[PDB]
């Protein structure tokens, strides 16, 4: 399952969800809109 937004994801193992339009980001430490 992918992860939707500010979603506490890691840099080695990305799951975020691209059909939402969302990238982990360690800024956040989770799921960020990209922008």
């Amino acid at each position: 399952e992918c992860l939707e937004i500010f979603k506490a994801c890691n840099p080695s193992n990305d799951q975020c969800c691209k059909s939402s339009k969302l990238v982990c980001s360690r800024k956040t430490r989770w799921c960020k809109y990209q922008i």
